[PDB]
RNA sequence: CAGCUUAACUGUGGGCGUGCGGGCGAUACGGGCAGACUAGAGUACUGCAGGGGAGACUGGAAUUCCUGGUGUAGCGGUGGAAUG
């Protein structure tokens, strides 16, 4: 089908990065990721995995015909700005910004230290 | 001091003998007794800040789970990998 706006969904641990694009109702296009693009071990944890799923949800969903996206991240540093950036190369551009954080407010207890 | 020749020893009466008694005469501190005062202490008048304590009521974000859509091959993980 078409789409004139949607939004890609962000979200990346240290040792994962997925890239989702869903439109405003909450339907999704297409979604990308790093074992996908086919890295194992460390490779899948580095920021180019990012890019790459970038580039690829890009084409995945301008098949579709995606014009306008707004991006939303989450998750620890694992190259946030390198593959929105990517995305942006891609030819696709962002209307607004926004980081929705999985931030509980002490709800729970994390598990223990790492040792 | 006194003599056994000096010798241990004792010939010698004083002196020593740290505790206990009543009678004569003290009152400074150290108790009880005695009435009064307040610099401690305690309440009394008005203010104060506080996650003090117990019960109950209530909001939010999030994990997890159930149900239901979109949606594709993996998701997740560590120095890496498989159990998952
Ligand atoms: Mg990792
Ligand atoms: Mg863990
Ligand atoms: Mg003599
Ligand atoms: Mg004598
Ligand atoms: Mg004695
Ligand atoms: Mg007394
Ligand atoms: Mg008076
Ligand atoms: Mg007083
Ligand atoms: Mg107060
Ligand atoms: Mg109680
Ligand atoms: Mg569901």
């Amino acid at each position: 089908k078409n789409v004139p706006h949607g939004a890609a969904h962000i979200k990346s641990t240290f040792n994962n990065t997925i890239v989702s694009i869903t439109d405003p109702q909450g339907n999704v296009i297409a979604w990308a990721s790093s074992g996908h693009v086919g890295f194992k071990g460390s490779r899948k944890s580095t920021p180019f995995a990012a890019q790459l799923a970038a580039e690829n949800a890009a084409r995945k969903a301008q098949e579709h015909g995606v014009k306008k996206v707004d991006v939303f991240v989450k998750g620890p540093g694992s190259g946030r700005e390198t593959a929105i950036r990517s995305l942006q190369a891609a030819g696709l551009e962002v209307g607004t910004i926004s980081d929705v954080t999985p931030q509980p407010h002490n709800g729970c207890r994390p598990p223990k230290r790492r040792r």
